């Protein structure tokens, strides 16, 4: 027969599918595997515990090898691996959602909610987003790939590839492959190719990129029925073993996560904030900057004011005064190479600067795409000054915009600004372990955490 | 400003304080400490896990510190320090207590508003006025206590006491006190008392005397026990902290193993149980709590629940009682012949070289040839009794034959029901007949500190 785990990972698989039937994409090769029973029991799980914060947990019917949870959680009938739900940011009762003049008052504390879902090392954060949902950030019948971010996009019926990022959107009945970043409202019954960059919001704007191929599969790509490859992939895992020993285990206005990795020659300046997850090495850090959960920042020089997201790689670069760094963003230069970046600048998600040579991006600048050098750097950014002036259409190379060019810069300007400002929290991991025999191994058992009266 | 869990012993204490009103009994000074909170938190729980057995655990409003859990167990508002509570016998929905009524769901441990210092919970409810409940409720447990198949309520339990059988109600039960007397209410029991009663036509009683007692084990208010006893345990928790091929035979990975040690067919040595040098024939049980040092036990002995044996030699089917502290030595060897019944809390401290001869029941307090003339006598002889005897600090009141067969008798269920008497086929029991030890962390800060949340185990439909 099949054990527990085995036939727990068939049955997400074909509610998956089932979902998915329109857009002909079989999820099986992506989830199924050898064996699971033997690998998961190898593992625990950890669940965050607050004194300031009441707790919720309810795992049901699942398996959570090696996954973290923090804040009011369900697991319901799924396989998270490695995953980290990061239920922070979630709402709690009587407070308001807000939506375009309209307050919508919850009934409830927000919580995750996740249902017959398989969730491979991938990250969950912020909150509900739709006001079809202000009590629940469901992520039910989806299946999502190593390093994707789920990031407050409930999520349905659904497919999101290795790196893949869905940011505040809606997600129903579609495949978002590796690479591909989604901020459009809702994604309905749509199918996302590789290294896709989209934002859309309205009708009066819209904003595309798409990476060559040949260029990306580099950096990162993904097989059914095999892990993914690449540099990206190379780069986390290559680091996670240091994540581990700083699990086991001075400047004023500062916050350094105990579960962030501070590396080497690091400097933290004033009311710099460094959250879990987060790892410098050599990283100066100007005062105001802030890195975030699964952001990395290597050799490199903050002025000040610097917001980098998740997913967020920054090695051997100069940032000036209140640069913003996309989710999943690679900026790699070197020692030889060396990447500046002018004050203001904004990176939009999943840019990959790899220089072949010295490179300095002037001040006040948009930049996409892929970039190794001047002529590149030429073809893959616009001048805040000039793109402001824009009403209509631009097309440059693989990226398209329509709309309004000033409002979309202040879309990101909003962003930072909000993220450096709400940026200006006491808790623990407890282990929880599963079934280490027979047919239930590596399935966790039915656990109801909560506050005591 | 109290932490919840200061503030949460002090509940516990004002309780358990009403309860015992009559008998004008503090356990304040037992239960309270200096910030618990700081200290309780230094520490991890455990649960077991069995894919065999539906797993049911209720933690509300609780701290766990260092404890043990195994099966069906709520625990609610109380505090268990170091313990162990042991549901691995509790009845089961649709089996019958005799008295037969049958059981109309399984049978649970309900511990509240109690607090638990390096108790022992086994065995099940022998109450027939709650059949499907093993409850412990505003009950204070001082260390190395058992609680075993008594229902308590309202009541105090000292360090190293005993209470077997019987359903404890409004009374304090002194240190090394052994009581099995069906029911016991609003009494107060004395220290160093062992007391068997049983309807009304059988009771024995035995007697400490005081000044030899405290050196083995006494404890005052505000003071933590002291004594051989106690050092004698203590000295080796941490042998366990590091632990935590012969057919038939069943040898806990939770249970100390250590010397030269031989482990016989069909033998059982379960969780907490403690080897070294420990030549163990086949058929023999080393229970939770007990130490076989030093010793060689030839067949069928089982060793209950606290029960120390030290450079001693045993035959066949000799059965020692609870907490019980046998002790010889080199130039002091103890030899305990076949057959042989040590009532609960026997002390043997040899001075000089000692041979108990078979079919021989043995109590009380004895170093030499002259003691265990005062505090033995044959089977053969005791058969003969009917009505009242005494022996010194012994006293005895019924029919001599049907007391001695009431051990037997449970002996030999327990060999039996341990599997002891493996044929290859029948005969089979839990030496031939599967879990792991779960942990689960407390709050490390704040006001919570210490406690551990409201945690509800049950299984996967
Ligand atoms: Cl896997
Ligand atoms: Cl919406
Ligand atoms: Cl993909
Ligand atoms: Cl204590
Ligand atoms: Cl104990
Ligand atoms: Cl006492």
């Amino acid at each position: 027969g099949m054990t527990q785990l085995e036939l727990l990972l068939e049955r997400i698989i074909d509610r998956v599918n089932v979902n998915l039937r329109h857009q002909k994409f079989d999820v099986g090769d992506y989830v199924r595997r050898q064996t699971p029973h033997l690998h998961y029991s190898k593992f625990y799980a950890f669940y965050g515990l607050s004194a300031d914060d009441p707790v919720h947990f309810h795992f049901k019917n699942s398996s959570l090898a090696g996954s973290y949870l923090l804040g009011r959680v369900n697991v319901l009938h799924s396989a998270l691996y490695k995953s980290d739900i990061r239920g922070d940011e979630l709402k709690r009762k009587g407070q308001h959602f807000v939506c375009d003049g309209k307050m919508i008052p919850l009934h409830d504390d927000e919580v995750i909610t996740i249902k017959d879902s398989f969730l491979n090392k991938t990250l969950v954060h912020s909150n509900s987003h739709d006001p079809e949902s202000p009590e629940e950030f469901t992520i039910r019948n989806t299946v999502a790939m190593p390093y994707a971010n789920i990031h407050g996009s409930l999520t349905e019926g659904s497919f999101i590839g290795s790196f893949a990022t869905v940011d505040l959107s809606t997600i129903h009945n579609s495949v978002v492959r590796y690479f591909s970043y989604v901020q459009t409202g809702e994604l309905v019954g749509k199918c996302v190719e590789p290294g896709q960059i989209w934002i859309k919001s309205g009708d009066e704007l819209e904003f595309h990129y798409s990476f060559d191929k040949a260029i990306l599969d580099k950096y990162i790509s993904q097989e059914a029925g095999s892990c993914p490859t690449g540099v990206l992939m190379e780069f986390v895992e290559v680091r996670q073993e240091d994540f581990e020993e700083v699990f086991a285990s001075s400047a004023s206005g500062a916050s350094v996560s105990g579960y962030a990795v501070i590396k080497g020659d690091t400097v933290i300046g004033e009311n710099v904030l460094v959250s879990q997850r987060a790892y410098l090495d050599n990283a100066w850090m100007g005062k105001g900057s802030n890195a975030q959960e699964n952001c990395y920042i290597i050799n490199s020089r903050l002025e000040r004011n610097c917001v980098t997201a998740h997913g967020g790689k920054i090695i051997n670069a100069h940032l000036g005064d209140m640069i913003f760094t996309g989710f999943n963003s690679f900026l790699q230069g070197s020692e030889s190479s060396p990447l500046k970046i002018g004050d203001g600048c904004v990176v939009m998600p999943h840019t990959i600067i790899d220089l072949e040579e010295p490179l300095e991006i002037p001040a006040g600048h948009l930049v996409w795409g892929y970039i190794r050098n001047k002529a590149d750097l030429a073809a893959h950014s616009i001048s805040f000054e000039e793109f402001a002036k824009v009403d209509g259409e631009v097309t440059m190379g693989r990226m398209t915009f329509r709309g309004k060019g000033g409002p979309f810069l202040d879309s990101f300007k909003k962003r930072i600004k909000r993220i450096l400002s709400e940026n200006g929290k006491n808790f623990t991991f407890n282990i929880i372990q599963p079934y280490q025999d027979g047919d239930p191994r590596g399935m966790y058992p039915t656990i109801l955490i909560q506050p005591n009266n």
